[PDB]
DNA sequence: GAGGAGTTTCCTGTTT
DNA sequence: CAAACAGGAAACTCCT
């Protein structure tokens, strides 16, 4: 999984190796937040090799997620995403 | 090389 | 006030 939405996942499907970075808010739905939003941006920015990644930037990423439906927007919620339609692999019985 | 997907950068404005 | 959220644009990195 090199696209940024599988980086994501599999950070939330492996809590044991999970430094606080991120929970799910509910885990049936596929909602999700990020806790520590630099050092998640952090470790993506490092999984490509690039020290200067933010959260900023890396949200921009994510927007680009809902046209896709690879996630569905949540609004009210900072730093709360959902899983969309077209994404796989998070479910309690997909994984 | 050409052209597209998936980001990465930048930026300006709005909202929490 | 300090972060997030919003998107349009343009530059980049792989892939076929």
């Amino acid at each position: 999984g090199t696209h940024l939405w599988e980086f994501i996942r599999d950070i939330l499907i492996h809590p044991e190796l999970n430094e606080g970075l991120m929970k799910w808010e509910n885990r049936h739905e596929g909602v999700f937040k990020f806790l520590r939003s630099e050092a998640v941006a952090q470790l993506w920015g490092q999984k490509k090799k690039n020290s200067n990644m933010t959260y900023e930037k890396l949200s921009r990423a994510m927007r680009y997620y809902y046209k896709r439906e690879i996630l569905e927007r949540v609004d009210g919620r900072r730093l709360v995403y959902k899983f969309g339609k077209n994404s796989s692999g998070w479910k309690e019985e997909e994984v």
